[PDB]
């Protein structure tokens, strides 16, 4: 029989405020090595983005960012017109590429259709300081100031002293040595160019450095996170996965510093299941949509202002596969961003499970959406108890749930949201919409195992609307 646990909505204990850029992705600079990919021609691509967020962020970057190399003068044809590029393994140095002109205009192109912001990757691990003032400056004049949301200088620099990009001896210093000089020659060039940083793997200890020392330079902080890693490792499993752990809880910690301490934003910017390029039989899994979506959820609680989730090609891990050849299908941890998506932007409220001890990874966030109407995105994350939720402090005459299921939580199918999957080009409609009564801000929802639902609540009095 289900865990009975309560949730206890408080309207008048107001959160963070999710912002209508919240949602984004995150891909690897060597796909600007195919023009194709980032392209006003890549119309299903474009699809499944405007179906993610009608505002949204897209970045750049990752470990191949330090091995392309903008080309100003670059043949066309240097271009790989069939290269699409999954997330580095990270196993060793990625194969170099060379970034056209024309990989930039068509990236303005997909940014005009999809409507999101750019987040823009800069090579300071193998790069000149020259060269990327002058990819700055072809980015700055194609994307426009209105798009470019920031350049990011290195991808994960607390990692250069291991991974052979720099001598095992650099550190904090010697990257604020390297960040400095690049900043001063890109803001030559182009004196109105955004900066974020310091776009670190895990190394919490960089972040209010960072953001102290470059305080009247950057627009926000960033740093990533991945829950589970090596693929390789038994320890990585779906379970582990909906549970919370010392990386994470240290992330957190950081992220609410560098903002308590600094003032300054904070932006997850790469995140994703599992490193090196995901798991098998988990990142690539139902579970993982849970994972995501509830992941938004306790980020922007803490005070994140974003999330860029990482993928690209085939990749374990990615919300969105494909090629502009073959087509583009969301994967099933898209479907946790597009609960995410339906439930919309607004100001979260007080939401707190009780009698839960036995149900320990339901997760419940409560929302006050810009249209005014209160939303519920839960996570049933417990792989094997179902739960009967008492929900208090919703006054509404009614609300609707639409699930988030798979018939098992390894399934790497069978996933929909408001019982639909999700079609060709992000193509998406609810077909399954459950009523739930109400009465006094009362309201008993049931979840199966391994589920998510998002709730949305009536106004009250609105029945003759216009
Ligand atoms: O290992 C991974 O999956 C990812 O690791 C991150 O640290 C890198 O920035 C990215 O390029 C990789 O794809």
């Amino acid at each position: 029989s289900p865990v009975r646990v309560g949730l206890s909505v408080d309207a008048s204990a107001l959160g963070h405020t999710i912002p209508p850029d919240y949602t984004g992705l995150s891909y690897e600079q060597a796909q600007m090595a195919n023009p194709n990919y980032f392209s006003g021609a890549n119309t299903q691509l474009a699809g499944f983005l405007r179906t993610l967020g009608r505002q949204g962020v897209l970045r750049i970057g990752g470990n191949t960012s330090e091995y392309t190399f903008w080309n100003r003068h670059a043949k066309p044809t240097a271009a790989d017109e069939h290269l699409a590029a999954g997330p580095d393994k990270g196993h060793h140095a990625a194969a170099r590429e060379v970034i056209t002109p024309e990989a930039v205009n068509n990236l303005s192109e997909f940014l005009d259709k999809t409507g999101w912001k750019l987040i823009y990757g800069l090579n300071l691990g193998k790069g000149t300081p020259e060269n990327a003032a002058d990819e700055a400056a072809y980015v700055m004049e194609t994307i426009g100031a209105d798009r470019l949301l920031a350049f990011q200088l290195g991808n994960e620099p607390d990692l250069f002293y291991r991974n052979g990009i720099r001598p095992a001896s650099y550190d904090f210093a010697a990257y604020a040595g390297d960040w400095q000089r690049f900043f001063t020659a890109i803001r030559k060039r182009v004196p109105n160019a955004p900066f974020a940083g310091p776009d670190t793997a895990y190394n919490t200890k960089w972040l209010v450095p960072f953001a102290d020392k470059f305080k009247h330079d950057v627009k926000f902080i960033s740093s990533h996170y991945y829950a589970e890693g090596p693929p390789t490792d038994p320890s990585m499993t779906i379970e582990r996965l909906m549970k919370p752990n010392p990386r994470l809880l240290g992330e957190t910690a950081g992220l609410k510093q560098v903002e308590a301490d600094t003032g300054l934003p904070f932006r997850l910017t790469e995140t994703n299941s599992c490193y090196q390029g995901g798991k098998q039989g988990v990142s690539d899994t139902f579970a993982a949509a849970l994972w995501a979506g509830d992941l938004m959820y306790q980020q922007a609680a803490a005070g994140s202002t974003g999330i860029n989730f990482h993928g690209g090609g085939y990749g374990w891990y990615t919300p969105v596969a494909g090629t502009p050849e073959d087509g583009f299908i969301a994967r099933p941890e898209y479907y946790g961003m597009l609960l995410f998506a339906q439930a919309g932007a607004g100001q979260l409220l007080g939401a707190k499970l009780t009698d839960n001890s036995a149900a320990p990874l339901l997760t419940a966030y409560a929302l006050r959406g810009t249209d005014g109407r209160t939303r519920i995105a839960l996570f049933n994350k417990n792989l094997d108890a179902d739960v009967e939720v008492a929900i208090s402090g919703v006054a509404s005459p009614s609300g609707t749930v639409l699930r988030l299921e798979a018939p098992r939580a390894d399934d790497t199918t069978d996933v929909t949201f408001g019982g639909a999957p999700v079609g060709a080009s992000g193509s998406w409609s609810p077909l399954v919409q459950e009523y739930v009564p109400g009465h006094s801000g009362q309201f008993v929802l049931h979840m199966r195992k391994a589920s998510g639902a998002l709730l949305e609540f009536a106004k009250l009095a609105a029945a003759l609307q216009h």
